[PDB]
């Protein structure tokens, strides 16, 4: 037995571009992911988000699956260009109606909505004016956030500004692997900083508009381990934690500057007077969302892009080639309490990709996933027993979906989607998770 606190929030998570399809229905503007995925070469098999899970039509059914599984919270994102097709200015009522229906249904069924404002589908119109590179996005994003708060904050009270701003900045603008597909280190660090400014401004507006809600922000994290006791391996680890994990953003939010080893690597790429923005950046947040999947062995490496490389290891791995390290989710929960002590934490994503098949017997026997989930939930339970204020846990994902530059080739769902028919088939992991939520814990 591992019982969780009373009221602990068991969740599933999605994102708009990954599941909705119909990216241009009902007056929506193009997003950067529409243009990026329609560009030849950017995404595995030429996949796009044109159809996806077709949630834009099947939304009532999907929520009926959430209700049927007795899952208590649904984390979903809003497509900015469905709401304001040019990014600023004109509000598309039909985009607001689509999300109103999802919000009302969830509340009817007593399911708690957690809204992600930004999960990567920037309006193409704003990308043409620089996107996250342009300091003006702090105003654009505040105006968008304000529209959401005005229209939905009477019913939604749990809000997330940005999903994984490191990935948005660095994978989008330095590695060029995600939209908008750029490779410029100076842009990428201007984007980090603008993401902070935008986040803080949204928080400021939220205090003015939704005087009874809670607002937070979500970070990707890895559990990095050093290759040795060596000279500099423990430092590589230090650097990777500070750059890749929550501190790149929480050092500014909580302490008013970027982390030490980040400024060592990147002071030259950040704007000249970036500190002028840091007191506004410290706008108080109500919680921190941490996402966690894998862990990594890392070494000092004098030839690498940024003095760090990954030493591969012989550990179980998901279809992503990601190492299964369940104790990272404990480590990161302990570390956030230790370093910044936020009042409330949520695990906003945890999950895995495996090559799921439908069996002759009609079922998906994803024991590899049940094992992955059960193990990580156990490590989260542990951190609760050592005082980490963890108030909820969100499985990535309710559905198999468009997995960014991987396309439909990676399945992270607790419900299997057959794309040829759009039929949902609850996987074992999903029936299982249902019982975890019924029992409010393990065994
Ligand atoms: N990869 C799976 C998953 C992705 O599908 C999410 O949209 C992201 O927030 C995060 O990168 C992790
Ligand atoms: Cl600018």
């Amino acid at each position: 037995v591992k019982k969780f606190p009373e009221g602990f929030l068991w969740g599933v998570a999605t994102a708009s571009y990954q599941i909705e399809g119909s990216p241009l229905a009902d007056g929506a503007g193009m997003s950067i992911w529409h243009t990026f995925s329609h560009t030849p070469g950017n995404v595995k098999n030429g996949d796009t988000g044109d159809v996806a899970c077709d949630h834009y039509n099947r939304w009532k059914e999907d929520i009926e699956i959430i209700e049927k599984l007795g899952v208590k919270a649904y984390r979903f994102s809003i497509s900015w260009p469905r709401i304001l097709p040019e990014g600023t200015g004109r509000v598309n009522q039909k985009g607001l109606d689509f999300y109103n229906r999802i919000i009302d249904t969830l509340l009817e069924k007593g399911i708690t909505p957690f809204v992600t404002i930004y999960h990567w589908d920037l309006p193409f119109a704003l990308q043409l004016k620089g996107g996250w590179a342009n300091r003006e996005i702090a105003d654009w994003f505040a105006e968008y956030s304000r529209v959401l708060f005005e229209n939905f904050g009477d019913r939604v009270k749990n809000w997330i500004t940005l999903n994984e701003p490191w990935v948005v900045a660095i994978v989008g603008h330095l590695y060029g692997v995600h939209a908008p597909g750029m490779r410029d280190i100076y842009v990428a660090f201007r984007a980090v900083h603008n993401l902070l400014r935008a986040h803080a401004r949204a928080v400021k507006v939220f205090r003015e508009t939704v005087k009874d809600g809670k607002i937070g922000i979500v970070f990707n994290n890895g559990y990095f381990e050093p290759a040795s006791e060596k000279e500099e391996d423990i430092r590589a680890v230090r650097f990777m934690h500070q750059f890749n994990n929550y501190p790149l953003f929480l050092n500014p939010i909580y302490r008013g500057d970027y982390p030490e080893l980040v400024l060592e690597f990147a002071r030259e790429y950040l704007p000249e007077n970036y500190k002028d923005d840091m007191s506004e950046i410290q706008e108080k947040i109500d919680f921190v969302g941490l996402n966690y999947y894998s862990g990594h062995l890392v070494k000092f490496d004098p030839d690498a892009p940024a003095k760090v490389s990954f030493v591969e290891r012989d550990l179980p791995k998901t279809a992503m080639g990601w190492e299964i390290v369940p104790e990272g989710i404990y480590w990161i929960l302990k570390k956030v309490k230790e370093e910044y002590n936020p009042p409330e934490v949520y695990i906003t994503e945890n999950g895995a990709a495996f090559d799921d098949v439908v069996s002759e017997d009609g079922r998906v026997h994803d024991q590899n996933r049940i094992d992955y989930l059960k193990a990580h939930i156990g490590q989260a339970w542990k951190a609760i027993q050592e005082g980490v204020p963890l108030k909820g846990y969100f499985v990535w994902s309710l559905l198999d979906n468009f997995e960014w530059a991987e396309g439909y080739s990676k399945r992270f769902g607790i419900v299997y989607v057959d794309y040829s028919t759009q039929k949902r088939i609850v996987k074992d992991s999903g029936y299982w998770y249902s019982n975890v939520v019924k029992n409010n814990g393990l065994e």
